[PDB]
DNA sequence: GCGATCACGTT
DNA sequence: GTACGTGATCGCA
């Protein structure tokens, strides 16, 4: 049964009450400089639909939008805030974001529209966005009558769902998590996205030349060594050449054919010279397709900046994700790829890039949560944790630790955080399963606190049905009770890892909020550009570097107080690559 | 035009 | 063994 609402041709005073559910619709997935197709307002006086041209040109409405005392309840306020920033309009007073509330209540639901969130509370008087707009090539904004009813219904759902969601958040002790952490972070992320990062396109185009050239050489070398030409980018075609024509040994299978992953190829290299060339081709081709051509496709031609979109309500652990482009996976490990970062430059003349990253935050959080005496003392002495672990598991003094012993202790440390598995560690170190189990057993002997935590957290997950982080974020793990060994085992690793990865996420999010408050108090022009899970990237005038060198690390180190210190390394330079 | 696979980049 | 996003190929319209 249709929903009553006024299709306003002009903005009236009752539309500007100090409390309302607000819908500022942006249909385009990427909301940067995107159109706002309609507006809906629901308050004590009724339900309204306003045409964007009308509303956004009305002085009273714009003032209402920017008045922090006029509270708004929305779904994905960041989308609206950024679309409005591009139109030179400021959105303030958003006191409740249904998307973030739904996300905190249960990240697993994958709530991506008002309808999905509403379903959580048995409210179904609203259609999924996809049913209204369609998807793919058939996506499109419907006629006004249909559009207006959909927006009003979403505003109505939001108006109705606010109390129920806040009630459950409070019961879960997650009310401060939404109000003091996620919602304020949303506004910071919006400023970061809108600001964007400047890209030196000329530098990228030149790198693309060099790559395309040497890639052509390796491509030919590969055909010579194979005795014919084929699509190297085709796992199927490549498998034929390697495991059939060249008779290379099949050490690993995928499921539709042979595995040609770098992990396997590394082992096959000694058998034929084609393997190394294929690996090199794989490296170059990745940089060319994903980072050179890929970036160049999303740089704004007018400003030469890339404007990422941080998905704040997607990961099951509380970490942010980044898209179009994904700026949280720009090469750093290998030098050839690392040079891609020379393309990310300050947006203004005489400004520099400043980056600060937490050193081993996940292992430090683990030491804190597990209260492992050995591990806490190690960080208190600021020891090389990998060398210390090698010393303990292999029972030797520091001087007796060989590089290979450190490499393996390091691999054990990463496994411990991800949810240690004798099978997973074995694959990682290319060793026996029994040998891996022995390393793990030795580790727990040295860190009884970590062992106790791993055992206790799994039982707690089974008892309560979920695990939590420092700031009360939670992740339900129903598979923890499954009778299928594999399904259950994965759930157990999640129980071990989520509190760690999750608490590290909580901490850096808090540091971001604290940092922005400090920057404003000090009236610095410095501002956040990106966040890559455990690090923060900013840009600022060169004259602000010395101050940032003290301010940024301190804010990040003081975000939360743990049983062990939090350590922050920092660097700055003319490009992201130089901020090393 | 789409979606399941494959691969590989980050933490 | 965590947690992600993107690109090339290929089976099917
Ligand atoms: O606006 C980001 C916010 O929107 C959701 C809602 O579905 O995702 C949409 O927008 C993202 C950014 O363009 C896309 O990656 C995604 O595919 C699209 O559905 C939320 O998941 C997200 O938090
Ligand atoms: O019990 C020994 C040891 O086994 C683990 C393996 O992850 O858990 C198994 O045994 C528990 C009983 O103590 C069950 O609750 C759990 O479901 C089963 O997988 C460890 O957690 C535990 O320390
Ligand atoms: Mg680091």
């Amino acid at each position: 049964a249709k929903m009553a609402f006024t299709l306003a041709d002009r903005v009236t005073e009752e539309m500007l009450a100090d409390k309302a559910a607000l819908v500022v619709e942006v249909v385009e997935e990427n909301y940067h400089d995107a159109p706002i197709v309609g507006i809906a307002v629901v308050n004590e006086h009724g339900r309204f639909f306003l045409r964007p041209e009308t509303a956004l040109a009305d002085p009273q409405f714009v003032a209402w939008l920017g008045d922090e005392t006029k509270k708004k309840s929305m779904f994905d306020s960041k989308r609206a805030a950024v679309a409005l920033k591009w139109k030179g309009i400021e959105l303030c007073g958003v006191s409740f974001d249904l998307l973030l509330a739904a996300y905190l209540l249960d990240p697993a639901q994958g709530v991506d529209d008002v309808a999905a969130a509403a379903k959580m509370k048995q409210y179904e008087a609203v259609r999924p966005d996809e049913a209204v707009y369609g998807k793919g090539a058939k996506r499109a904004v419907p006629d006004e009558p249909v559009l207006a009813e959909h927006l009003v219904r979403k505003a109505a759902a939001i108006w109705e769902l606010e109390r129920p969601f806040l009630d459950e958040l409070r019961r879960n002790e997650q009310d401060r998590l939404l109000v003091e952490l996620e919602q304020p972070l949303s506004s910071i992320l919006a400023e970061m996205e809108f600001a964007g990062v400047k890209v030196d396109t000329k530098r990228l185009e030149q790198m693309g030349k060099e790559l395309a050239e040497q890639l052509g050489t390796v491509e030919q070398r590969i055909y010579e060594l194979a005795g014919q030409e084929f699509n190297i980018n085709s796992p199927k075609q490549l498998g034929v050449i390697l495991f059939e024509k060249l008779q290379l040994p099949v050490l690993k299978k995928t499921k539709t054919g042979y595995s040609t992953s770098a992990d396997v190829l590394e082992k096959l290299a000694p058998y034929h010279e084609i393997v190394e060339n294929i690996l090199h081709y794989r490296q170059l081709g990745k940089l060319q397709s994903t980072y050179i051509e890929g970036l160049l496709k999303v740089v704004r031609p007018d400003t030469k900046k890339v404007h990422t979109i941080f998905n704040q309500a997607l990961t099951q652990t509380g970490r942010l994700s980044s898209t179009e482009p994904n700026l949280q996976n720009i090469p750093i490990r290998l030098e050839e790829g690392r040079k891609i970062r020379q393309a990310f430059v300050p947006s203004e003349s005489d400004w520099l890039i400043f980056a600060a990253d937490y050193s081993q935050i996940e292992l430090r959080v683990l030491a804190h949560i597990a209260e492992d005496d050995n591990l806490m003392e190690a960080f208190r002495r600021d020891l090389d944790i990998h060398t210390k672990t090698a010393m303990d598991i292999f029972q030797v003094s520091e001087d007796e630790v060989t590089p290979n012993m450190r490499r393996q202790a390091k691999a054990v440390n990463f496994g411990i955080v991800y949810g240690i598995s004798d099978y997973g560690l074995a694959q990682n170190l290319n060793i026996s399963r029994k040998e891996a189990a022995e390393f793990i057993e030795r580790y727990f002997e040295s860190f009884p606190g970590v062992k106790r935590y791993m055992e206790n957290i799994v039982q707690e997950a089974k008892q309560k049905g979920y695990v939590t982080t420092l700031l009360h974020r939670r992740r339900y793990l129903p598979d923890i009770t499954s009778r299928n060994f594999n399904v259950r085992s994965f759930a157990e690793r999640m129980a071990m890892n989520t509190p760690i990865q999750g608490s590290a996420a909580d901490i850096i999010k808090k540091a971001m909020i604290d940092l922005n408050a400090r920057l404003k108090e000090e009236r610095l022009q410095a501002h956040l550009l990106l966040q890559v899970h455990d690090e923060l990237i900013l840009e600022a005038p060169k004259e602000e570097m010395e101050r940032l060198c003290r301010l940024v690390p301190e804010v990040m180190e003081q975000a939360v107080t743990l049983r062990v210190p939090l350590k922050v390394d920092y660097h700055y330079g003319s490009t992201w690559y130089d901020a090393k």
